[PDB]
């Protein structure tokens, strides 16, 4: 059952790279998680003010998963759908889907989970309110 | 801490492989990036299939497609720590196989991370599922 | 600062391609890792050869082997900065081609890095050098 | 002209990974520079006391190059030869070569150059003496 574009709120284009393709010629399964990491964090920096260089609070990835429906290959143009399934105190569950640009049905769809912690000590903390506001803005309307 | 799932132990896995860490395994927060673990899963599984199951990745008529995967991360590791992957097969079907994997520090019992993934085996050119080849089945059966 | 070589300028390159940065482009010191630049060179060149020169990477009988490369790094960039690669062909021979590339911030004139690499074109199966195919030559000639 | 094993002083085995192979089936050219980065830094940490997590001094890569003589593929076992061509005040030139384990003639050979700087400001500084001692120990005897 394949996610559709209209089921996500925010989109990030990601350009494909030569070595995204593996030996069998399609984007390797691993690379999809790099797209997930890149899509989520691009948004938290651009919209939630996240300071990756010097911020006191960082997101740890505690879990992730992906289902792969149909392949894509460098150099096809792809775009990530991003939404938030649940925003908790200090953790957040994201759902994502990769689409060919100019296509309705996702090639792959996944999820991952951030827990926000103090940079040095890794103690869980309140999502800075700026980040909270941006995360809530991605709230899934799916079903 | 991180994932709250029950942490698997070394003795739950049947085969082990060391994987050296690389400089850029670490990301900007200083530990091995979450994505990298899936590259360890891919490496551990295919190393085995080739060396023990005879898989021919260069000219073989049959290939593994990864159709789902997942991982829980319990505690960080960092380059240049030496790591090792535990592998077992949780199920072995006609055309598909589910692996369980965990990363351990070399010289240690509790998993830093654990996850799974599914291969479906298909004809190289057409991508029509075929049955897992006999020699590869035999090798996978030894991990179940 | 870093490399002391003369910094190339945008107008020295003939074709440009934006490449989005990815989370793990940054390494533990916080900027895009030196290795990543070569992945940008590979991407910029092959994107062009496919889109403009008709190269068929999936089923083509002729492939590019990278036989040498180099890079000078003048100043850092960091994910999520938007970057772009300038490309020109410095020489175009019968079977080999030398590219010059530089990375720029999108919206900027001075190169953050610059380097080169050489393709030799070979028969896919045997790796015997063949001449660069006519359609690919024509595209490369437009960058020289 | 292909470097031989006996022309290097220190060796690091590096295990190959699935996605090291690209679409044409051999380790991608880019990956060799990751091997260079990994070999040099493994040694500076293990033998020169480098503190990558919290050290005040970091190495910047200002230049690199590689010549590729013959291919290798996952899952072949490979090993990096490492030597120092010239140790300067604040910079150092490394030469490296990739060998198949159990083979004399290098598949590829390269060089790269570190400039050591203050972590925050990137001002060039004296190589901490511990690092200096380890770097001198790799001095090339080649010719």
């Amino acid at each position: 059952p394949r996610p559709l574009r209209e089921q996500y709120l925010h989109f990030q284009p990601i350009s494909t790279r030569w070595h995204d393709n593996d030996i069998y010629g399609h984007v390797n399964n691993v690379t999809y998680y790099a797209f997930f990491d890149t899509a989520v964090n691009t948004y938290l920096i651009e919209r939630g003010g996240l300071d990756i260089q010097g911020g006191e609070v960082i997101g740890l990835v505690v879990s992730s998963s992906c289902d792969y429906f149909a392949p894509v290959a460098f150099p096809q143009r792809i775009e990530m759908g991003l939404r938030v399934a649940r925003l908790g105190n200090s953790s957040v569950q994201y759902e994502l889907a990769l689409f060919l640009e100019g296509q309705r049905e996702a090639c792959a769809a996944g999820r991952f989970v951030h827990v926000f912690v103090e940079r040095r000590s890794s103690r869980p903390v309140a999502i800075p309110q700026e980040l909270r506001d941006a995360l809530a803005a991605l709230q899934s309307s799916a079903q």
